[PDB]
């Protein structure tokens, strides 16, 4: 977990962009992978906090260059790039700022119905076009096969928790994985390009027009199940809930809604294990401790 000063930020940019004068700078945001700085109040510069987050950022830059004029909404436009080292695949990236605020569930629910419905329509169109992008050209590395992922997660959890769980608890963990892996519905899909972190904090909104004006944070994008981009919005607490996503599904012409509901339900059940595994890979020990404690009360 690297941190940066404004000076280190400026120096790093100046080396590669000497003719770009920096007038203003301040932290605009911070995620699990990068800190973001607002330079000149007209450009968002992401710096990785660790190597994994830099690989994320490298992925983001590379996907955005392939899809930059293929979508019905604005997306982050890469303007500045950093360099690789032995530690980071990309030392930083600078993007054009997209004005707007996140379309939070609270904001969405306070909109006139007609504007809510237009938001579901515009999200559907964006997903339908995104999931229809021809991926024949793309890197095969981007393919995230869900059956391989779940099998690998089972092995990681065994590896992580072998000495933390009593034998009968570990058997029950093994049962859970074995059960998930015998259900074909989770692993039979037609892979396409997916945003893969398609949640409300990555949907920007223009409160003057009451319309969606951007989709951001493509660092998790990959070629996997397109249903991923609906289930990320179905959570009642931090996301839009079932009523609204069912509007999105209807505009998208989804043919198998009860499968999306089944995938959401399993994902919800899977969260304790995602916290254990993501906790360790992204070095968040509280995520890891909380999931481990959920499992001991399974
Ligand atoms: N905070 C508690 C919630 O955390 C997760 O969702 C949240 C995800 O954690 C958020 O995603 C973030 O965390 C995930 C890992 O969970 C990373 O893969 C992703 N790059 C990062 O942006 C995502 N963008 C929003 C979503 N509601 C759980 N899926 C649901 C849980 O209620
Ligand atoms: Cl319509």
């Amino acid at each position: 977990m690297r941190t940066y000063t404004f000076d280190q930020v400026e120096k790093a940019i100046e080396q590669l962009y000497p003719d770009f004068t920096i007038n203003t700078i301040e932290i605009s945001g911070e995620g699990n992978d990068c800190i973001a700085y607002e330079i000149n109040r007209d450009f968002i510069f992401k710096f990785p906090k660790h190597s994994r987050g830099s690989t994320n950022l490298f992925n983001e830059v590379n996907i955005l260059k392939r899809i930059h004029n293929k979508l019905p909404l604005p997306i982050p436009e890469v303007v500045f790039t950093g360099m690789p080292s032995e530690t980071y695949q990309m030392s930083f990236a600078g993007f054009t700022k997209i004005k707007g605020v996140p379309l939070t569930p609270l904001l969405l629910n306070n909109l006139p119905k007609q504007s809510q419905n237009q938001a579901a329509k515009d999200l559907a169109r964006f997903l339908s076009e995104l999931h229809s992008i021809n991926i024949s050209g793309f890197k095969s590395n981007l393919v995230l096969d869900f059956r391989e992922k779940i099998n690998e997660d089972n092995k990681k959890i065994k590896k992580l928790l072998s000495r933390e769980l009593k034998g009968p608890q570990m058997k029950k963990v093994d049962d859970f994985y074995r059960d998930i892996l015998e259900n074909e519905i989770y692993f039979k899909y037609y892979p396409c390009l997916i945003h893969n972190d398609f949640s409300s904090d990555h949907i920007l909104f223009d409160t003057e027009k009451n319309t969606i004006c951007g989709i951001i944070d493509f660092g998790d994008a990959a070629i996997s199940d397109p249903d991923n981009d609906f289930i990320s919005l179905m959570e009642d607490d931090e996301e839009y809930g079932m009523e609204f996503v069912s509007k999105i599904l209807n505009h998208y012409k989804h043919k198998d809604i009860p499968t999306v509901l089944e995938k959401y339900r399993m994902k919800e059940k899977y969260w304790s294990f995602e916290k254990i595994i993501y906790g360790k890979e992204y070095g968040y020990m509280d995520w890891y401790e909380e999931g481990l404690n959920e499992i001991r009360s399974a």
